[PDB]
């Protein structure tokens, strides 16, 4: 009988359940997986400085993301193609962030549409996260949608000009079952890895802040830059009046050899002196990680594979246990730490 | 037949005898026990620098905790219910002290009484660690009670507002065998873990530096703060008239991912500028271990787990051949480091 | 059915096919192998600081080397006795040279002559590596040949006095297939280590700056240093009159416990001031390699033993196969570290 | 049948060939063995900056030990009881040493005599290693039949007032095989560790500098401090009149925990201040052992372990053959690095 009591747990039951190929196109890091590593063994190195006696009876988890309040600072992530992962994907997925009084960042290529996951999750906090496609008019289509289906924030992902090289994906001749379909577009459906091609189709390699520009024209929304790993480019999306930097290797799914995420926060939190709010993903798997991106000054983190763990055991009741796991070493790790709520989460918390 | 030789040898034996679950309850860390390896990891990056030619025919081991002697720098930290490792539990531990000549600190919640274990080990140097319980006349009880059987001190536990997330405890869903019982108070006898569910009815949450007052003023008797990790807390300690500071992470079964204690003793031992002993716990399985604390400034060190597995072993004698163990292994770290007595041991020693 | 799809796919390949013998006389290092080991640790340890939008959509990766245009900073480099790999060894090498547009430096002791390699060759980029051979008229032999059959450079190999102790070769009593033969030379021909023991007959221990000079003096052709590792022998070479310098460790199979070639580099980098270019061998297996390579001032890189790999496998197709490996890989790591070419790869991109 | 080509291979094949307990007793360190996996580990830490192009036809390994040449700077360490390993012990060592143009370093308990070592090594180079007896008389009797039998120093070994705890040979109970005996003294003779028990019988736990005063004082031999680790110890050494220092952490099997013998060498080089040649043993496995000792600034090494490994092999002809080993390793490695002869290996040829 599954007995899922921490994340890890999660993972070891989706391998057990998952069609190989599929939990290889979810594990996998690009080329010999150094950041996928690197993104779990850099939270490990930075270590926590608790304060006792500080009274941590009614501890407060909520903050705010872009000025809409959530129950915690911990969202969903972006995840192509939930519906691989459990019949009911996306709109699971939303139901769970409902649920925990979160928010759900949703791929621009999912397999469902945004309005049947506005539709599920009518009072779910949900942000969309957009590729620039070669096609503008479907990317300003997808940005309409998500204005007129009540999204609050546009997530634009800035470091996959092309796919990276997931090995196992090549190995497995990657490609979507055939019952499912990228569900907000053919050939741009997704009806070597077939996902690397795709992109090399779809997805626009000539971005460049021109792009940025032409976005933050496009949509009044507030538009955070995903994919930032260097103080200079977090500067120059401030400069195009984005508002705010997700901090991410992708997953470590791109360009291998990157530091981890939460090695190079800091250097992001002080590029932008405090002008727009940071975010992290990659590697987030524990309470602690979360504190710990807190302290060095992220609002809040995404998780990204957690979520395909928790579909894959149980749909939105698996996505509601690894969201409330989650809260729950969070809220023992403030109070361990000696933390009532997340505004006295300091930088003395941590050392590396 | 068992020819144990060293600590990690009475563990490998206990882990032949005991039930898994009480096993994995006293070897657990919290979490994925990153600092469980640390505890003992840091000990092995700290360097000793050994003198030679010093005459150590005559090594004295002897030393004083609080004005109190002890024959050796290594006394018995609190671990609960230590009934479970052999039928004469908190009573075969004081006994095994007072044949060595060292301190026992008995957990609050023990599987004997205040009064038992005074009985059994009058000639014994005995503390009382104490938990702030949400009952204040339970807590006052345990003090007067302490104060009235020939107690020397308080270590009061500042690092358990709440219980630390052990995995394994949740897996086994731990609970004392039915026999036993916390002597010294139903449902506060201990009649997911079922240890965190009774921390969180038992024990207050709320604990602030105010309630350090209340204990100044409630007792005469020599207060440690047990649990601190930073040297501010520290200082705060001395500045409500607290007379240690115990240097712990609690065995890492607390927070996960804070330093080794043999990394934060230094820092400790700075902030209190010589006003109160420091003490060290966390990771002492060698005489090598020994030395290195108090090279760094801590007075003594306490030992938790090897005394669990000395009772697993055989009780009393146990106990005495794991604290039998550790003297002669500290005797043999003085003599080849050229050190005659405690009180020469410098900080020139070690190095990291 | 073979699937390789990156270089160490290949190296598997090679030891499922090859003789032990074989297999263990190319993958070797010296002595307990600490070089080799590190050659690839070194460059998981640079991390990539990758630009985002900066237009990645036409990426060129052409360059030159001692001004002959390439079609990539990614060149073949010596390696001994190819038709131990294959029958068809240098000519193989040098068709998939020409395919691929980038340049092949040939073996002073090919199991092919320099004259068959440039008639099966004749559009391809060809460099001959020179050893200083006991037989000064050999050594000349070798360079008017060069000369005569369009060999556009001399790469002098000084790091060779004796050959390196590669303990596999000692206990295998390696020794080349009865057939084969050092092409270009009974003795002299290679008809313990077999090859520690010719080099021992034939390469000249006695070799110095004294003998660079005797030939900057015999030949007008660009000459190249192979195996520097220090700054100060680095500006030696460039005070000789010599026009490049290949930071190279011979694979790892000379001495023993040098440091990796990229992280010596930026030293020898920092030695030339920009009076040569400095090429970079040992340890490159994938495109982000040759990345941090470039970002740290090396012109372009050499591959050894991948080549290798590639005729075990299938002859030149296979060799154009590892090639068109590296280039894809290279191609995808520029584009996502926001490089369109060559020029714009900049230090800023790596930090160790 | 063995083919060994390197010092690794002799310890697989003496585990193979002696007994458990004798193969422990020789392999082990102290408790955990941290110092001893880091006399290793420590070496490999140290990188080589070879250069190129010296002329190296004509390696000379010679150098003089205490003003006695030698062929080499690798001299055979003292080894107590050799006759466990090899019927002939002390008697085959000396031979080889005879045979090689080194000194051998004779335990003052082995088990054959001072006068029987002299009697099969007459022109070999040979020192006597003193333990100072609780009997100064014993201790008086070897120095004068050292200085009588052509003996040309004295290694005082300084870091052992009590035996370190060997684990394995307190759980092997071990002692010497019955038919032997330190042959230089009944209980004296060695007629848990018995080892431990007999030092803590014979040897002089109360030894000061005040004993070196009388050492200095019985013999106008050269006198080597053998254990120091601290430069302030090195520094009265040389105050107290001593010739040398061999740092030495005693093969690990004292202290655990000290640091690597390469770690420490150059703090004592720089402290003696060219007063007195310094040395090292612990840990020299290689050619480039040897080499990186000599670039610290150490006159020459000594090697304890693979002596009695060679000895298990083949007696003479295998202590023989692991000198050889050693000198030919050494031999290349001088060549690799551009070094002529051991006055020109400079510290710039290593970097941690
Ligand atoms: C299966 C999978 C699919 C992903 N799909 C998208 C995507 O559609 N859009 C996107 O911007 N990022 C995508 N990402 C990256 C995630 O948004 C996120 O940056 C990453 O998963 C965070 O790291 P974590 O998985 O360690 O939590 C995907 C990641 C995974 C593992
Ligand atoms: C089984 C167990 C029970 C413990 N019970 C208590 C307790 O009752 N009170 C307390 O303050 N600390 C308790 N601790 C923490 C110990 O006092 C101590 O800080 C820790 O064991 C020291 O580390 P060591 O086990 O590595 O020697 C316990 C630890 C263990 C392993
Ligand atoms: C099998 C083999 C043979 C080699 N033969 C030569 C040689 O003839 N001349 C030479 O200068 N270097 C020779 N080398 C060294 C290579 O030119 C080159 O420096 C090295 O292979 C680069 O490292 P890599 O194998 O990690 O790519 C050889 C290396 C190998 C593995
Ligand atoms: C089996 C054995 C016996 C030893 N006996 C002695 C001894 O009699 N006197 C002494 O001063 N050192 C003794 N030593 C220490 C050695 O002289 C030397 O310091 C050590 O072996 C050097 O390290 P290595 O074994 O790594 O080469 C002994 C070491 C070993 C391994
Ligand atoms: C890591 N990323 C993915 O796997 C991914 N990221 N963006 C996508 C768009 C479509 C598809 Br299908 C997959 C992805
Ligand atoms: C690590 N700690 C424990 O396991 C512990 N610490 N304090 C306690 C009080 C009661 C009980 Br039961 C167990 C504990
Ligand atoms: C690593 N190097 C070799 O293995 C090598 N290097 N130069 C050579 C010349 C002839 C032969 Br055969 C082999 C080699
Ligand atoms: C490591 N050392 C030994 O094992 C050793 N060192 N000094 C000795 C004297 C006698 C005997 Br037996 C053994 C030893």
């Amino acid at each position: 009988l599954p007995r899922l009591i921490c994340i890890n747990d999660y993972e070891q039951h989706a391998k057990s359940v998952l069609p190989k190929s599929i939990y290889d196109y979810y594990r996998s890091g690009a080329n010999d997986e150094e950041t996928l590593a690197d993104n779990i063994a850099a939270f490990s190195r930075w270590k926590l400085y608790p304060r006792m006696l500080r009274n941590v009876a009614e501890t407060d988890l909520s903050t705010s993301v872009l000025g809409q309040r959530v129950s915690m600072p911990i969202c969903v992530g972006a995840t192509a193609m939930q519906r691989m992962a459990h019949v009911d994907g996306e709109l699971a997925t939303v139901r769970a962030c409902q649920s925990l009084g979160t928010g759900m960042m949703l791929s621009s290529w999912a397999t469902s549409s945004i309005e049947e996951v506005a539709e599920a999750g009518p009072e779910a906090l949900r942000w969309l996260q957009l590729y620039i496609y070669k096609d503008r008019e479907v990317t300003k289509k997808l940005v309409r949608q998500a204005e007129k289906m009540g999204y609050k924030a546009i997530f634009v992902t800035v470091d996959t000009p092309y796919l990276g090289n997931r090995l196992d994906d090549v190995r497995n001749r990657f490609k979507l079952p055939p019952q499912l379909r990228m569900k907000n577009f053919s050939t741009l459906s997704f009806s070597d890895s077939g996902l690397a091609a795709y992109v090399a189709k779809a997805i626009d390699p000539s971005i460049s802040w021109e792009d940025i520009k032409w976005l933050r024209r496009l949509t009044s929304l507030p538009i955070v830059a995903k994919g930032i790993l260097r103080g200079d480019d977090a500067r120059e999306a401030v400069k195009h009046g984005l508002n705010g930097i997700l901090v991410s290797n992708h997953g470590a799914r791109q360009l291998d050899g990157v530091p981890a995420t939460i090695d190079v926060l800091p250097e992001i939190v002080e590029a932008v002196e405090g002008k727009v709010e940071v975010f992290l993903d990659g590697g987030v798997r524990k309470g602690t990680d979360v504190l710990k991106a807190l302290a060095l000054g992220a609002k809040a983190v995404f998780v990204g594979r957690p979520i395909v763990w928790g579909l894959a055991f149980q749909g939105e009741k698996g996505v509601q246990d690894v969201l409330e796991i989650l809260k729950e070493e969070f809220r023992l790790a403030m109070a361990l730490s000696g933390c009532q709520n997340v505004k006295v989460i300091d930088k003395t918390l941590v050392r590396k």
